[PDB]
DNA sequence: CTGTTGGCAAGCCAGGATCTGAACAATACCGTCATCGAGCACTGCACAGA
């Protein structure tokens, strides 16, 4: 696994099927977690990779703090007790998750590593994220409401995905170029990048259903409401 | 063998209205996680004794 030499070496273990219930959520110190007020009762549950991993190269750390930050969700009390002991230090996370589908792993994301630039770049590409997934929800929910079968009803969870994706290729570029002069025109120019990217990914993610004619007034009202999103993005 | 030149080519005025443009029914399903032990199959294994 890792190469070294070592005395004791296992290369095997024993299992047997064990069931319980816990009841109640544990306060784990090392998740953040989502606030949810149901009935009137507040309920938790910790973050997870579900069905994307937010992730671009170099800065994911970056992400995950600003969805944790911005997005019912918060810290970990791990991170809540440092705010508090150092309110004024500036503040990046050590973090890892696993998207999966039950027992198969589908996806990993770790950043383990030991700047308002980048927390303002993060921020932007963000906001296109959302856009983009406001405009396939209101798809994928008119596909729902049309009777419609398929993967329709999810189009905003694989191009979400295929948004990290797509738009880490220009990550590089972009970090490479950043100082106190040129970080305007640098993050001008990424936005561009990304209002392109996801007119692109929206029409990736909607050409497997043209010629549905039933559903032009749900595809018309997701893109009208792509272009409201993107137009309050630019400043 | 030898075949030409000048001068000249128009203006007026006029192009429409009525009224009409559809409806129904129908858009799929499967598989591409895993666990455990049991109940029940190929499948060769020599043989012992036929
Ligand atoms: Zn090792």
């Amino acid at each position: 696994c890792c190469g070294q030499e070592s005395n004791l070496r296992y290369t095997g273990f024993l299992k047997e099927k064990f069931t319980f219930t816990v009841n109640g959520l544990w306060p784990h110190p090392h998740s953040p977690c989502l606030v949810t007020v149901k009935k009137g009762e507040v309920e938790e549950k910790f973050l997870a990779f579900t069905t994307s991993a937010p992730s671009w190269t170099q800065i994911s750390r970056v992400v995950v703090d600003k969805i944790i930050q911005n997005e019912g969700n918060r810290v970990a009390a791990v991170v809540n007790q440092f705010r508090n002991i150092a309110p004024q230090s500036p503040l990046e996370l050590i973090m890892g998750g696993y998207r999966n589908n039950q027992a198969s792993i589908l996806e990993r994301r770790h950043d383990v590593l030991m700047g308002n630039v980048i927390n303002e770049i993060v921020t932007v590409g963000l906001g296109y994220k959302t856009a983009l997934r406001k405009a396939l929800y209101t798809f994928a929910e008119g596909f729902k409401n049309k009777d419609f079968k398929g993967a329709g009803v999810s189009v905003h969870e694989t191009a979400e995905r295929h948004f990290y994706r797509q738009s880490e290729l220009l990550i590089p570029d972009v970090l490479a170029n950043v100082n106190f002069s040129q970080a305007d025109e640098v993050i001008a120019d990424l936005r561009d990048k990304l209002h392109q990217l996801c007119e692109m990914l929206f029409n990736q993610s909607v050409a497997p259903y043209a010629h549905h004619p039933k559903l032009i007034s749900t595809l018309a009202l997701a893109r009208a409401t792509l272009y409201k999103h993107l137009r309050e993005l630019k400043p």
